[PDB]
């Protein structure tokens, strides 16, 4: 086919999500236990506008809040400044919470999504971290507080709740431990991204899944070495490369080793000029290897 | 927000997915009331020869087949032919069961796919129904028995049920009527697709969502009218656009009209000479206009 951005399921995601409200704020809260973490924003009068919290957190009449999972409301007890997350303890357990873990993603990390809008979830889409912490979600009006999850052996783990939006268009959000991730803050101020840095290690399984589809035209006789590469990578902005190992796998499925891809790399680095890979024109590194080994022939 | 191709939650669907052996085979299944519908050719002897299914269905004994949620098994009380979907009666019902209705998927129109492993939902991801009535659906090995699907008002359709995959790699599978999308055959035979037709609206959608996305380059002030179009079209691989009137959402949100989108067509299908959009190497229909707006700018 090709190589296709997946994700996995969601149906133990879906039952967790609800709606917060605070005055003109309508926005997603995710439900594990008797807790509902969002988006602390929710509390600020005006968004659109540099924010002062504390201030804020200061007279909030929690009974004006607002909890429901569909039509179904629920009542507030505490809640607690965690990072840049809020916290509502509610008086009503989830009886749908699912068993998980929370953690955080690196950079060039593959993971979910779950937009939300007021409570329902409307789509699923897999992503990726980007060097600087931003991801090229698809948010817009009222997703804030969606959820990104990812599951490793059994394990459905929280890693992402969406907050906001750059000004070039990268989306912000913070991973459970009330990080916002990049550093950015929750301000609607002109914040810069800086560059970013392309992930090598995502960069080489996509080539690989592309052999792998039978695709090859961009694979000649003339071979980079780690050393070199390495170089290269520093000055053109590309995550620098450890160890060969990872695809040891995938380098065996198709014979070609990744010293052979690293050249790949620099050739391709500046525009297939007519020909595409996977219907890619550029280079892309949203894949992992796990992803191509779990996608592609295999797991 | 660039543009990427989501799904919808698999929520609903994730428990109605189950494990089906009769045999050396092993494939996936739905669970819907007391019913459970697969592939019939799960009963197939040898699935790598032709294969005659009244010869089989002749021989065949509910004892020996195989169904579970889980490690849970059910019992097995009827199975039968309804046209290429295996129906089978079970001593159970699905406790599960979601509000749902069937439906068949139209060409250029777009679905989720919960792509499941021997009765574990493992992915979710859109796809979009190609003029053949294939799917690029990346499916692999273990994968039949797949389930399409899409919401509509809140509604549940059943859609789709993965069988097998062309030799040019495409992908057919069967609606729930039993019947195969592209009058294909459930036989390991020599079956061509026939060059594809591409979707006029959609690709119109695709650009829209570019202009949505800040990419102007392909912009030039050169329109083409409906009907000079549709001849073009007709002659092109591409499908007739019989209505500009589905795009004046986008239309007015960009201030481009669908004729000028058009002649962006006509050109632009001479390959994107060098340069890219939203990262693909050439023109993509996979993207409705309804997906566009919903996603972009919009509802
Ligand atoms: C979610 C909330 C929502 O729906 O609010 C409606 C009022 C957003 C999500 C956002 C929508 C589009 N895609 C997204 O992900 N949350 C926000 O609106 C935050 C709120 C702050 C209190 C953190 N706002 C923004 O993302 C906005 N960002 C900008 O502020 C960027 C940094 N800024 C600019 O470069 C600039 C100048 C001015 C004035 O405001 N921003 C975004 C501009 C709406
Ligand atoms: C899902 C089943 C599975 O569990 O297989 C276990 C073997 C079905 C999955 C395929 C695999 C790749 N993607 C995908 O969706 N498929 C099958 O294996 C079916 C079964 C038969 C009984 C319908 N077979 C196929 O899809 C084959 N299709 C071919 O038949 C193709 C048309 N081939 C030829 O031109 C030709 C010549 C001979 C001999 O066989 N095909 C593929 C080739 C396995």
């Amino acid at each position: 086919s090709g190589l296709r951005k997946m994700a996995q399921p969601s149906g133990l995601v879906e039952p967790c999500i609800v709606r917060v409200s605070y005055g003109n704020n309508v926005l997603n809260g995710l439900w594990l236990g008797d807790e509902v973490i969002c988006p602390r924003h929710v509390i600020a009068s005006d968004t659109t506008r540099v924010i002062n919290y504390e201030n804020e957190m200061s007279s909030v009449r929690l009974h004006n809040f607002s909890v429901s999972k569909n039509n179904v409301f629920l009542g507030v007890v505490s809640a607690r400044y965690k990072g840049v997350n809020l916290v509502l303890k509610v008086n009503q357990v989830n009886p749908n919470t699912p068993e998980h873990k929370f953690k955080s993603i690196k950079a060039g990390e593959s993971f979910n999504i779950l937009a939300c809008y007021e409570g329902c979830p409307g789509s699923v889409y897999g992503v990726n971290m980007r060097s600087q912490g931003t991801i090229k979600g698809s948010f817009i009006a009222g997703t804030c507080g969606s959820v990104g999850y990812v599951l490793e052996n059994g394990i459905l783990y929280f890693v992402y709740m969406h907050h906001l939006e750059l000004g070039n268009g990268s989306h912000v959000g913070s991973n459970f431990e009330g990080e916002m991730y990049g550093g950015y803050e929750d301000q609607p101020s002109m914040q810069l991204e800086g560059t970013n840095v392309m992930s090598s290690d995502n960069v080489v399984a996509f080539l690989y899944a592309a052999l792998i589809n039978g695709e090859r035209w961009f694979v000649t006789n003339t071979s980079m070495s780690l050393e070199s590469y390495n170089t290269w990578a520093k000055t053109n902005s590309f995550t620098e490369l450890s160890s060969t190992d990872a695809f040891s796998m995938l380098a065996a499925k198709t014979g070609q080793s990744v010293e052979k891809l690293l050249d790949s790399i620099v050739r391709l680095n500046k525009g297939f000029g007519g020909r595409t890979i996977l219907s890619y024109g550029s280079l892309c590194d949203e894949f992992t290897p796990t992803e191509v080994i779990r996608q592609m022939y295999g797991v």
